[PDB]
């Protein structure tokens, strides 16, 4: 083991300003605990449990302490089949949380995000319902914190797995989570890489005649 390590960095410059973005898929909501005293439990019993939620995550560190993590709540309901639909207003979930983690060598790293999610409801349009539907215009907001690990495979394409619970526990004085604390899911991300480019035909010979 004999390598120069003074001020000649080749892997990364002397700056802790990195940026990585990706997306995870899994379950956002689900009923498991709690019950009801109503005779009508299961009104319908289909044969397709199509429940998949998409989520875009983005992290960026500004100082050698922690980095900001922005999430995006997308997809979650199964319904896309009709002659004519409505598209007046578009809905999209936006999450704001702080992510803190660290690598193990140079490919395996662990991180945890603590914050909240803020999404909007779909405005009223040409919809058709006779029981369950959203006829209100409120803003969805709820605090949450998840934790998982990440693995780097490609030069600009890594994969990460997020969970609701963490193997260890850092610092915490109080926890207020009725529905849940975190969410388990699988996703893939990539580092912020961009090489320079300048019109310079050095190798490629252009001048044919002169």
């Amino acid at each position: 083991a004999r390598i120069m390590k003074a001020i000649f960095v080749l892997n990364a410059a002397p700056k802790d300003n990195t940026w990585y973005a990706g997306g995870k898929l899994g379950w956002s909501q689900y009923h498991d605990t709690g019950f009801y005293g109503n005779g009508f439990q299961n009104n319908n019993g289909p044969t397709r449990n199509d429940q998949l939620g998409a989520g875009a995550f983005g992290g960026y560190q500004v100082n050698p302490y922690l980095g900001f993590e922005m999430g995006y709540d997308w997809l979650g309901r199964m319904a896309y089949k009709g002659s004519v639909d409505n598209g007046a207003f578009k809905a999209q979930g936006v999450q704001l949380t702080a992510k803190l983690g660290y690598p193990i060598t140079d490919d395996l790293d662990i991180y945890t995000r603590l914050g909240g999610m803020v999404w909007r409801a779909d405005s009223k349009g040409n919809y058709a319902s006779t029981g369950v539907s959203r006829s209100e215009h409120d803003t969805g907001v709820s605090p949450v914190f998840a934790g998982g690990v990440e693995w780097a495979v490609t030069r600009d394409i890594a994969t990460r797995l997020e969970y609701q619970w963490v193997n260890n526990i850092g610092d915490a004085g109080t926890v207020g989570t009725r529905p849940d604390n975190g969410m388990l899911s699988l996703g893939v991300s990539y580092r912020f890489g961009q090489e320079d480019a300048a019109p310079v035909v050095a190798p490629a010979p252009a001048p044919a005649p002169e």
